[PDB]
């Protein structure tokens, strides 16, 4: 990622990202925007075109008014864990909401990076017309969909494998190289999508 392109994408993200009212680590919110800025500018401009907002949160997801309906709701597969959506740090699809500070793997979620994974869902659904459900991607998923691990989740849901692969592709050079090695067809597919 070249520095001038990053700044251009951050400028675009200034028209996408919404910062919260409450108090939060401004430097960490900025770091999240910096990581999002590695996403290909064409996707970012398309999110902006669709008026998609990336809402950064200063607290729990379910303490946001528009997600309060998820209070106490147990996510699929989380039965018996004692955890609920109140414990989920982010979501992506038709909207994007992300708790500041919870980017890294293990911060209440299993993704390599929260904001890239969830924003990938929004790009998939809003920008790319659910390409993760396409026949082309389904063929790739059938072969490579377990190769980032979490086989009972990423390996089962092509939308999740897409989002995680997208996050590997764009997080940093290390994860990008790892994806190329582990999932070469997925890597080529993403490379060509951004052409
Ligand atoms: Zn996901």
């Amino acid at each position: 990622m070249d520095s001038t392109t990053i700044q251009q994408n951050k400028d675009t993200l200034s028209q996408i990202v919404v910062f919260p009212t409450g108090n939060y680590d401004k430097n960490e919110a900025n770091a999240m925007v910096n990581r999002l800025a590695n996403i290909d500018g064409k996707y970012l401009n398309a999110l902006k075109q669709n008026n998609l907002k990336i809402k950064l949160l200063s607290g729990k997801l379910t303490d946001e008014k528009e997600y309060a309906y998820l209070k106490g709701v147990v996510p699929k597969g989380w039965e018996g864990t004692g955890k609920t959506w109140d414990d989920v740090p982010g979501l992506g699809g038709s909207t994007v909401a992300l708790r500041i500070g919870f980017s890294n793997k293990g911060k209440g979620h299993d993704a390599i990076n929260l904001e890239l994974h969830e924003t990938a869902h929004a790009i998939d659904h809003i920008v790319l017309n659910d390409i993760s459900k396409s026949a082309q991607f389904k063929q790739i998923f059938a072969k490579e969909g377990r190769s980032l691990g979490n086989v009972n989740y990423l390996g089962v849901y092509p939308e999740e494998f897409f989002a995680e692969s997208f996050a590997y592709y764009y997080l940093n050079q290390d994860t990008n190289s790892k994806l190329k090695s582990a999932c070469p067809q997925t890597y080529s597919f993403l490379q060509n999508l951004a052409k």
